């Protein structure tokens, strides 16, 4: 069987697999669904599912897109239908395969820092419901592992670290912050962290507001080029993103102050590449201590491959 | 002993009790607060506690305020010093109390509906954390009896429901919103919902970014009077608060697409005039059947005083 990580995020989900070749592949799929088809009359093509007697439908647009950021979206039916379309969307040929999945920290840990197992079994459970595609066949998931968010993005680094040292996991998603501190060569978990009121969201929203979710995206990865934004656009929006910016490290450095005792920094997640600066500032941490990759919306699944696959 | 009936949120604590002669008091108090001293050369008052070998005082306007929007805020060491603030500024003789507080729906139940008996317990075991201020002696908690979100603040309604009947409880916070759906004379729970990407304090924020706290919160509470906004500053305002209410409000119906089968509608927070008309339109529910006081962000705590007292 294909064996395909998946990072399912509130905003986009995150696939890796290797090919029958070795190759390593990644992949990003929007959870954007609403509880209905979508209509074609002949120009767009369409994804049209069928869960459990209720239809689905891909939509990017839609203002009536089924909310992805309250907690038990993790064991939601939408949950399964987004998981199938970025299979679906992946290249992947249809077929049977095992997946390992995620639950975000506070999820698969309970308040005692203890895994979760309700909640993990949860998790395993919901992909046993079975769906339908108009015009085409679905993905058939069988074994189903699940794993935490954060951990493993860390843990390539985590296994270089003294047993005494601690990694600070700091992981800016697009709908929340989520941070764990844990021991090297994860012998522990000193303190988990998850706080769903900040994300890049923020910042995104800031942006649309000054003015599709596209145009502020790019605005956003643009904010270093002053032309770019002058062509792609007819000050304001400036000024609005650089407060939104701003607010947001404010919040981030604030959340920090709860944490203690680290000797390692890693930043995670969608948004690392918007707090980075502020975040190696603040924690003083000396550079051959901090991490950051440049491809940090993947850097969760890419764990997972590496220790699961 | 005085029994003090508590609604900690994340934005405001509620207070609510009965006086020697069963005169109710309510009371509501900030929670802001650094993770130090404030100092004062002789103009300001200020209350500077020690909790646990730390320093914490109340401070309504340094942005480098302890965060409270996080999970296990219910359970820190900083929500201990909010409640002893809120009782301290309350009126009430310094004095040994029992309380009732509360626990959000997620937390005080497990994704299975059940009630959380480690979630509770480490609440009730937060309250025995022992606390100090600078110039004046602190409140003694002795009892402690936790209860859930929500529920409380319907179960004057649920009394009258048949057990078959339904009534969905829509509670707008600052930074959250929860929804319950409850079978009649509170014969059971049928759906638990959480989402912490929206409160009132989208509006808030978006508010302050066209333009202290204070101002925008003046600005939302008076937006129906023209006069009062031209007054109190020198249309941009507005249009971007009409914007942020329109967002809210889309995103406020999108999650109700998740409830069916109820046949009673009730909305309360803070937030539950930002949103009434809203759902009372799209909920189609007959007016003898939607339920809102015109006090809504006591609602909870008067339904806990209700039952508890
Ligand atoms: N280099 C970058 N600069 C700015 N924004 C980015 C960058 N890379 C990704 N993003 C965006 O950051 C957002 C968050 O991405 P991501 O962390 O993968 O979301 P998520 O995991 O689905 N959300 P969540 O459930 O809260 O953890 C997305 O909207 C991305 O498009
Ligand atoms: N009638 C009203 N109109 C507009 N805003 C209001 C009104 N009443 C209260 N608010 C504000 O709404 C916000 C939310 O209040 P509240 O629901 O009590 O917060 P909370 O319980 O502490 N937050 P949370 O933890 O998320 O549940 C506060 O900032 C209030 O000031
Ligand atoms: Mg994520
Ligand atoms: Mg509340």
């Amino acid at each position: 069987h294909h064996l395909v990580f998946i990072d399912d995020g509130s905003t986009n989900i995150k696939l890796q697999w290797q090919e029958s070749d070795g190759t390593i592949k990644q992949h990003i799929s929007p959870n954007s669904f609403k509880r209905e088809w979508a209509v074609s009359f002949g120009d767009k093509k369409v994804f049209n599912y069928t869960l459990n007697g209720e239809q689905y439908s891909f939509d990017p647009i839609s203002p009536d897109a089924v909310v992805t950021t309250n907690i038990a979206w993790q064991y939601s039916d939408v949950n399964v239908v987004a998981v199938h379309h970025a299979l679906l969307t992946s290249g992947l040929p249809v077929s049977e395969v095992d997946i390992v999945c995620t639950l975000p920290l506070t999820e698969y840990y309970d308040r005692n820092n203890q895994p979760n197992t309700e909640n993990i079994e949860r998790k395993k459970a919901n992909f046993r419901k079975k769906i339908t595609l108009n015009g085409g066949d679905t993905f058939t998931i069988k074994d189903v592992k699940v794993m935490p968010e954060s951990i493993p993005a860390g843990y390539e680094v985590l296994q270089e670290l003294d047993e005494r040292d601690s990694l600070l996991i700091i992981d800016l998603g697009g709908t929340t912050l989520d941070i764990s501190q844990v021991m090297g060569k994860l012998s522990g978990i000193s303190k988990i962290y998850g706080d769903s009121s900040l994300g890049v969201s923020l910042v995104t929203s800031a942006v649309k507001d000054a003015l599709s979710s596209y145009l502020a995206d790019d605005i956003i990865i643009h904010r270093k080029d002053n032309n770019y934004l002058k062509q792609r656009i007819n000050s304001i929006v400036t000024e609005a993103m650089n407060e939104a910016l701003r607010k947001l490290e404010q919040r981030v450095l604030n959340t920090l102050n709860e944490f203690s005792g680290y000797t390692h920094v890693m930043v995670i997640g969608g948004g690392a590449e918007l707090i980075c600066d502020a975040v190696k500032k603040h924690t003083q941490i000396r550079d051959e201590r901090f991490f950051k990759t440049n491809n940090s919306q993947y850097d969760l699944v890419n764990g997972m491959y590496l220790i699961g696959n």
